[PDB]
DNA sequence: CCCGAAGTCCG
DNA sequence: CGGACTTTCGGG
């Protein structure tokens, strides 16, 4: 079965445009883990639209699809591509899109995609089904896969009063003896995001429960001017 | 325009 | 460790 025609074109349209040398840069900055082409995002995004605009957006029976092919795809801008195309797609997402999500985290994984899968997507579906949580989150935490537990932490990134504290910190909990850079620094950046909202209970919990250096730093990297920094 | 959100380099 | 500085991206 050859590659779905809309997919066909954007990789033919991408590769037209690709810049060589733009793409040594981009790939290291991603230390090396994926080829690029070299197309930066206002560029990438307007290829994206004429292909759209010659062809049509799909049917939404082929959305998971066109998306599988992109991520399979060796050159990033595929999978970022493939993001831009899931938002165009985001009215037809619900919960029964879970572990479609789930294995677009743990596949092609790097904090570039897992962070424009989670607080927004999988964000949203939380929000509005807050009773599944349980049935992924507690797995996720206890998984091998460090993509998965950075999942667990930022889902509700985006949360501000809809926060779940409880859970937020016994997510924190359960994570914060990680060594791993992207479980600290997420917990760092979750922390320092809802202390924008509620800076009392972070600072509360910082100076009152053990965390990675690094995570207590990024949490209060701007409340510290709120409390002061005691001699 | 601005501000706030990985990477290298240095002490 | 933790700060200074980097380029890119989202968004007011
Ligand atoms: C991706 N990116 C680029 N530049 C910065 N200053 C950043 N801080 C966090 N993430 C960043």
């Amino acid at each position: 079965v050859p590659m779905h025609p809309f997919v066909k074109a954007l990789q033919e349209h991408f590769t037209a445009h690709q810049n060589p040398e733009k793409a040594e840069p981009m790939a290291r900055y991603m230390k090396n883990h994926f080829l690029f082409l070299g197309i930066q995002t206002p560029e990438r995004r307007q290829l994206l639209k004429d292909i759209i605009q010659i062809h049509t957006l799909p049917d939404q029976k082929d959305f998971q699809i066109i998306i599988r092919e992109l991520w399979d795809l060796p050159e990033r801008e595929f999978q970022a591509a493939a993001l831009d195309i899931m938002q165009k797609y985001k009215k037809h997402i619900n919960e029964t899109h879970i572990p479609f999500l789930e294995e677009l985290i743990v596949t092609k994984s790097w904090w570039d995609s897992v962070d424009s899968i989670v607080p927004t997507f999988l964000g949203d579906i939380f929000l509005k089904h807050p009773e599944l949580i349980s049935a992924y989150i507690p797995k996720w935490i206890a998984s091998d896969n460090i993509w998965l537990q950075r999942a667990a932490i930022l889902f509700q990134l985006k949360y501000k009063q809809k926060m779940d504290e409880e859970l937020l910190f016994w997510i924190i909990g359960q994570l914060h003896s990680s060594k791993e850079f992207f479980i600290q620094k997420a917990i760092g950046w979750v922390l320092r995001e809802y202390a924008k909202t509620n800076p009392d209970v972070v600072w509360e919990y910082v100076q009152n429960n053990e965390l990675a250096p690094l995570s207590k730093r990024e949490a209060i990297k701007h409340i510290k001017q709120n409390y002061g920094i005691n001699n």
